[PDB]
């Protein structure tokens, strides 16, 4: 199969690497027992989506729950916690990331369940954003580990080196579980043929700009 691999990455050194090298970084620390049963599976360029419709990888609707507001995320994209040029093996391991979610080179997303989405424990408390992502490549965690996948309900797609701002279409701003606004990213590279953004008519849709007065809402640190 063919894949776009790490094309979405924001970290330039990860973005410059051959797919075989990034693959090695991701799998090298897997236990032998896991290596026997598992193979690293990148999302193919053509995939079967959760509604059994066959789509281009960029047309699979991914979401990321994130406490950080659009004034950061639409400006920078999703930069992973670890960006350094010589990361520890712990920081590049897909299995440890999938299992424990410790500081790493990956940005987590989840697949839209088209027939709903996995929701984190405290998504209905404080200020949280559901960012809508249409990105090339990335690693399919469930296909990689099959029944050894530690949290299969997360339907996780991991992006080593993060996700450029051009692949983020929109963001739902929730305050204590209730939607306040739908942010539109003006720098989204539209691949065409996408469904319109999901919306109630009650919810205002706001075109984002840098340092938008309402675009920095977040929890106290």
């Amino acid at each position: 199969y063919m894949t776009n691999g790490i094309q979405a990455a924001v970290v330039e050194w990860i973005r410059a690497l051959d797919l075989e090298i990034i693959s090695l970084l991701l799998s090298r620390a897997w236990p032998m027992a896991l290596l026997a049963t598992s193979e690293l599976r990148w999302r193919p360029t053509v995939l079967t989506d959760t509604d059994n419709v066959v789509r281009l990888d960029r047309r699979q609707r991914l979401v990321r729950w994130d406490r950080r507001p659009p004034n950061e995320i639409f400006l920078d994209g999703f930069v992973p916690i670890v960006t350094r040029e010589n990361p520890d093996w712990e920081e590049t391991d897909l299995y440890g990331f999938a299992k424990n979610n410790h500081p790493s080179i990956f940005v987590s997303t989840t697949k839209t369940q088209r027939n709903y989405v996995w929701t984190p424990r405290n998504a209905n408390r404080g200020i949280v954003y559901q960012y809508e992502i249409y990105a090339p490549g990335g690693v399919d965690v469930n296909d990689s580990f099959s029944d050894a996948s530690p949290w299969p309900n997360q339907m996780q797609v991991a992006f080593p080196g993060g996700i450029q701002n051009i692949y983020i279409r929109s963001a739902r701003e929730l305050h204590n579980g209730r939607i306040q606004r739908i942010w539109i990213n003006p720098n989204f590279l539209d691949p065409g043929d996408l469904e319109p953004i999901v919306s109630s008519s009650r919810t205002p849709q706001v075109i984002w700009r840098m340092n938008h007065p309402d675009g920095g809402h977040r929890d106290q640190r």
